[PDB]
Formats: structure tokens, sequence, C-alpha cells
């Protein structure tokens, strides 16, 4: 099947059809737009994006109930640095160009979501419905924010994904069988 498949050159017309194909300094919006490119900046928010995984894969069953206290206060903690993080960002650059990156808009709906979880763990038992508990996704999502930085994987999955994205009717017919 692989080495009888039909095409329904190549690269030389990719290359020639893709040959078609920052913020200023006026205020302490500078001075944010500064802070949040150093790429200190990028290198701290990165391992603390290891460390809440850490910290995620801290969980474990029968815990001494000050062990769950620290890990919650933990969860707290990044959440808390991750939210006024995606605020620097938010104000350094524009409204606009913070929504359109496709990869900020992922970020600030993680936050949002983790602080939501940390809100209705509060008061969960009041809510007595069976969607109490998906907000536990969003902390376990932020492992996702590696998945950028570990380039080849995300070109081969980006790759891969976006050819199945190109094939709806195969599924299609899977789904029928
Ligand atoms: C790349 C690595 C070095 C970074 C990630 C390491 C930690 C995030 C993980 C790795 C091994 C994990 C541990 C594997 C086994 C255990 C034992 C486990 O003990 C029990 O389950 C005891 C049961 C009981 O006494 O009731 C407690 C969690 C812990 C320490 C885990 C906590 C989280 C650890 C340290
Ligand atoms: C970095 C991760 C360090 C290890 C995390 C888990 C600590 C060990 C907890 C054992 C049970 C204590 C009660
Ligand atoms: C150009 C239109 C493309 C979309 C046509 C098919 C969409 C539906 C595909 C659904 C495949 C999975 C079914 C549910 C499991």
């Amino acid at each position: 099947i692989i080495i009888t498949f039909q095409e329904q050159k190549n690269e030389r017309a990719c290359i020639d059809f893709a040959i078609s194909a920052p913020q200023n300094r006026q205020s302490f919006q500078y001075k944010t737009w500064t802070f949040v490119v150093s790429p200190p900046f990028e290198y701290f928010i990165m391992a603390m994006i290891a460390l809440n995984t850490v910290v995620l894969m801290m969980k474990f069953y029968d815990a001494p109930y000050e062990y769950e206290l620290m890990l919650k206060c933990l969860n707290i903690v990044f959440t808390s640095m991750f939210s006024m993080e995606c605020v620097l960002k938010i104000i350094a650059f524009g409204v606009l160009n913070y929504f359109r990156d496709a990869w900020n808009v992922f970020d600030f709906v993680t936050v949002l979501g983790s602080i939501t979880d940390i809100l209705v763990t509060e008061i969960a038992e009041t809510n007595n419905f069976i969607n109490l508990s998906f907000l536990r996704l969003f902390r376990a999502a932020r492992l996702i924010k590696l998945l950028r930085q570990g380039y080849t994987i995300r070109i081969l999955l980006w790759t891969f994904v976006q050819s199945f994205k190109a094939l709806p009717y195969v599924c299609l017919l899977i789904a029928m069988l």
C-alpha cells in the first residue's frame, strides 16, 4: 500500500509558492516589553513550567494531608505567577497583538481555567454536578508549553496533524464503517 499509492517537482512548487509569503518605545509599555522579552524571562518561565509539571507529578494516594496542602499551595503559587506573567504580556504587547497569537490565547485560557479551578475547589460541593472537575485539565495542559520548546517534535506533530486535517473524508469512511 505504501509502495503503490497514487499521488491524489513537488518541492520546487512548494518553494516557489511559499516564496510569496515588536513594540515601539514610548513609555512604561517599553519597560514591560523589555522585561518580558529578556531571554532570562523566557528561560525562567520555561523552568517554571517544568517545576509546575514536577508538582503535578508529585500527587500520590494517601498523602500526609500536609503534603496535600503544600501541593495545593504550590499550585496556587504557580497559577498566580502564570497569571501575572500573562498580565505582563497583555500589557507589554497589544491586546490585539496578544489575543491573535494562537499560543498566547492558549496560555490565557489555561490561566483562566487555573484560577477557575482554584475558586471551584473551595466551593465545589455546593454545585453537585458532573462537570465539577474538568477544570483540573488546565494545570495538566500547561505541560503543552514544552511542546513548543521541543522544536523537531513540534514540527513532526504539526506536519502529521495538518496532514490529518487534509484528509477529512478518510476518517469519515472509517466512521461510516
Ligand atoms: C526527571 C525527574 C528526575 C524529575 C521528576 C521527578 C519527580 C517529579 C517524581 C519522580 C519520581 C516520583 C516519586 C515516585 C514514587 C513515589 C513514592 C510514593 O510513595 C507512595 O506511594 C507510598 C504509599 C503510602 O505510604 O501510602 C510517593 C510519591 C513518590 C515520592 C513520587 C513523587 C514524585 C517523583 C519524585
